[PDB]
Parts: structure tokens; C-alpha cells; sequence
């Protein structure tokens, strides 16, 4: 699809086989999802946003389908505010910005 | 232009007389720039993510070149530690998300 961006860029995303909304975030390096249980191994890291740094679980290799699509890589798990897809996984959909 | 993701999707800006470098976020709202003495009024706001808040200061109908592509709306200044052109000046550039 083609989105403007006069509304939140919010998707449907299936993850650990749950539905869930997220934002398509251009500024997230990462992918940055609200506490959840996961199946997966984990380890403990620590990511910085605006207001400072959270302590995150790291999970690898982890499927996750965005809006149809399909992606395989990292999700951080943590106190964020809003459930964020970030770059890692926009380059494994195909997404680019156009103007 | 078509801008992949691979990368941080930084571009250069024009803003109060000075060339900067910013993100284009299609997950901010509001476009938040780094530390810098605008002049006129200002009101003062509270923006979050990931790690908390931070104060900044409101600054109305500013004008902003993004990769050579005019706008003008609110920006918001403070100690984010990148530039950030959100979604009020995205949609002003015609900036979209394809996949
Ligand atoms: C978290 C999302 C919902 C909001 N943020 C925009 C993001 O694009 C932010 C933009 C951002 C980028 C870099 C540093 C600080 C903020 N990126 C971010 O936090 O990404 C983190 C997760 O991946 C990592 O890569 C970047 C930081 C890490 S933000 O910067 O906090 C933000 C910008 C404009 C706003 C706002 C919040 O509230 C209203 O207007």
C-alpha cells in the first residue's frame, strides 16, 4: 500500500500468534514492542529514545507479520509507550519513503 | 525521491538560517529539532517516548525547506538529541510509506 501520513501510520501485527496494532516508525532503529509474554529466549539490553533509556528483553529471530507481510528478526520487549516497528524490520517488508 | 530504510532516513533541512541534518519519522507526530535560539513567541510542551518526556518550546508557523521541498508549521525545540521531522511537515513535502 501506498500511506499518508495525515493519520498514525498504525498497522495490524501478529505476533507470538496475538494480534496487535503498532506504529511504522522511520526514527526507530529498532523495533520496540509494549510488555509482553513471548516464547523465546531473551537477554537483557538497554535502548535510548527522546526522554532516555529503558531497560528492554531482546528477543532474536522472532516472526512477526506486518500488514500481510512477513518478517523474521528483532523485537525488543519493554516500557515503551507505543508499539513501534522500526527499520530492522521495514527493510524486511519492502517499505521505503517516497516524495 | 525514493528513500530506502537501510539507513537512518536523514536529510538536510533549512530552518531559521541554518543547513541541518533531521530524521524523516513517520513516528513523531510533531517535528522536534535539537537545541537552537529561534526567534518570536513560544509556548512551552511536553513530548514523550521511549525512556519519558522532555520540555520543549513550541514555536509557530516556522518555515522549513526539507530536501528542497518547502513547509511551514509548528516546530518544537529542546534537548532531543536528534532532528526529527514529523508528520505535520511530512504530509506538507508529500511524503509517503510504500510497500
Ligand atoms: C517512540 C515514538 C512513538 C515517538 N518518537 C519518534 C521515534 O521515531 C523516535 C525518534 C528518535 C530517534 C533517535 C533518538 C531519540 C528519538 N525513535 C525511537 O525512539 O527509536 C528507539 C527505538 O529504536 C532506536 O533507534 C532510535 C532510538 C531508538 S519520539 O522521538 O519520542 C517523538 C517525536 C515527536 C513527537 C512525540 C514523540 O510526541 C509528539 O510529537
Amino acid at each position: 500500500p501506498q500511506i499518508t501520513l495525515w493519520k498514525r501510520p498504525l498497522v495490524t501485527i501478529k505476533i507470538g500468534g496475538q494480534l496487535k496494532e503498532a506504529l511504522l516508525d522511520t526514527g526507530a532503529d529498532d523495533t520496540v514492542l509494549e510488555e509482553m509474554n513471548l516464547p523465546g529466549r531473551w537477554k537483557p539490553k538497554m535502548i535510548g529514545g527522546i526522554g532516555g533509556f529503558i531497560k528492554v528483553r531482546q528477543y532474536d529471530q522472532i516472526l512477526i507479520e506486518i500488514c500481510g507481510h512477513k518478517a523474521i528478526g528483532t523485537v525488543l520487549v519493554g516500557p515503551t509507550p507505543v508499539n513501534v516497528i522500526g527499520r530492522n524490520l521495514l527493510t524486511q517488508i519492502g517499505c521505503t519513503l517516497n516524495f
